[PDB]
């Protein structure tokens, strides 16, 4: 894993300069296409894209797992929903499946710790049947976190060999907005109250308990903010670790990864702490309606393209933004030049 | 034209209720898909969509024209660029053409007043070779504005008979951010300084002159804010009138129209003043990087989905948002139900 982190390539400045020059000469007032121009240049610098903004196959990786903290009454949705929705993912009836199909992307459903029997059709990488309750101890051991990071990282870069050039990340796991809030609190130094949201329609009269659970997790585990793996293993979850792994893997592979909502922002905070070199490969999609979204995004210095007041998760936001990435590439390759 | 305005249908509340009920039963926490859900319900209420959110053929209508106010030095781009870009539109090399092709939409380029010889391939609806300089008089007569509104409105609803169910609006015209700022100033009651932007890379040392031009246009013409046609004919332009006409036509046809940037927001302020019944049919796309965008959007009570810091125009923003409309429809029709 130390080798993996060490081998993440830096962006190719030469390709980026060539890209900027080309964009400036397109049939339009310089800089008029705003963030579409900056996105194209960002893509051009990613080594796995072969020196030019382009999109081949697309995939959304959905990390599924259960959390022991569910027992603290922080989620209104029954635990079983994780396994049910995971199976529905294989049937193509969920929100991310529908939006991915619209973008021409394939969805890969990965079980990294669902508390149920294995689901046929789902990629099996389970660590255990649900992680430990973070309210009374750690979610997992450091070794379990490192192993899952390496396994997911390798799976991700392996898809790159199959022609995938653009990844999207998503998750599925009842009660997962709790460990995500804890991680954001630790990495940004913000008080729990400022980052704890309603998740999946949690009643306002039940929020106080959620905020307390987050503070206890932090007080009992004392995760070290300067060690991303320490934070993930103590107050994260298997799904969060899995998402972090797609980010490390895509970066090692020199390819772009589209974020989703709040859960993915917490995983991105961890990935950037573990390896700052991952940052150049992350692309935001939408601005989550979750309470701690603004704080997380500020510490990542990211400004999402889409304001859809969405909070579904599953990677739906990432899928919705894929056409925007393809648009920047089409602009780059198909527009005429002022020269002619 | 009075008949047209009178016959704009109200949204179908019955279809909207059926739509909301169906969305609530989909495989996901109620309201978790945020604005995608509200968009689907909005679409369901549009009579031309036959009681259900759906998208058939898509078209972006680009209104092109020149402005006499160009002589006041409010634009750095030479006047000829209007005719050149219009021709490029027919070649498919511009930004809107590339993004429209990505969304599977057709681009219709309409000349409503370019100051040059007719361009083959462009739909001819020209009123004159450029409108009058608003700094010293009106852009056009009220009769010219009304005639263009009716002509464009009919062309728009006629496309509906060809299978088009989703429209996007765009413009092309050097110096057009000036009349757009004047209209926004009059409709919102905001001072010119608060809504005058840099348009197509106008040097900061030339803004003061632009703000002065806007104030003179308003002082000399004294447009009546309560009469949208009066404002368009006095301090608008042929392209602005044309965009307003697509909006009135789509609304009469009971179909949705996607807005673009600042120019389109000024046209939408006029359309809603002329006929409040048009409002339910307008869908925002992106949040323009133009200075007066926030003000215009506030008075329209609209919150764009895309934050791309774009200011190109041409209808590029509208094209970029078409996949989002298709996404809301796919969610509605393809997701599974919690029932099963």
């Amino acid at each position: 894993l130390h080798a993996l982190l060490r081998d993440i390539p830096a962006p190719d400045a030469e390709a980026m300069a060539r890209t900027q020059q080309h964009i400036d000469g397109l049939l339009k007032p310089p800089g008029s296409l705003g963030r579409l121009e900056t996105l194209a240049v960002q893509l051009a610098g990613m080594p796995g894209l072969n020196g030019t903004p382009q999109v081949g196959e697309k995939a959304v990786l959905v990390m599924c797992a259960d959390h022991g903290v569910w027992d603290e009454g922080v989620a209104v949705s029954p635990k079983i929903v994780t396994a049910i929705q995971a199976a529905n993912m294989t049937r193509g009836t969920t929100g991310v499946c529908v939006l991915a199909a619209q973008a021409g992307a394939k969805v890969h459903v990965i079980d990294v710790g669902i508390d149920a029997e294995p689901i046929p059709g789902v990629v099996n990488m389970r660590v255990a049947r649900g992680c430990g309750n973070i309210a009374v101890g750690p979610a997992m051991s450091r070794l379990q976190a490192e192993a899952l990071l390496l396994e997911v990282s390798r799976y991700t870069c392996d898809l790159a060999q199959r022609g995938v050039t653009l990844f999207g990340v998503g998750e599925l796991g009842m009660a997962n907005t709790t460990p995500a809030a804890a991680m954001v609190s630790v990495f940004t130094g913000s008080d729990a109250k400022e980052v704890v949201g309603i998740g999946a329609n949690l009643p306002p009269s039940r929020i106080d308990n959620k905020v307390d659970v987050v503070r206890r997790a932090i007080a009992i585990n004392q995760p070290n903010p300067r060690d991303g793996i320490d934070v993930l293993s103590k107050v994260g979850g298997f799904d969060l670790v899995g998402m972090t792994g797609v980010m490390l893997g895509a970066a090692r592979c020199g390819l772009p990864v589209l974020l989703d909502g709040f859960l993915s922002y917490s995983a991105a905070l961890a990935a950037c702490q573990i390896a700052p070199a991952v940052r150049p490969y992350l692309i935001p999609s939408h601005f989550s309606a979750e309470k701690g979204a603004r704080i997380a995004l500020a510490h990542l210095s990211m400004e999402p393209y889409l304001h859809m007041a969405m909070r579904l998760g599953e990677g739906s936001g990432a899928a919705l933004a894929m056409p925007i990435v393809e648009a920047a590439c089409a602009m780059f390759h198909n527009m005429g030049e002022l020269a002619a």
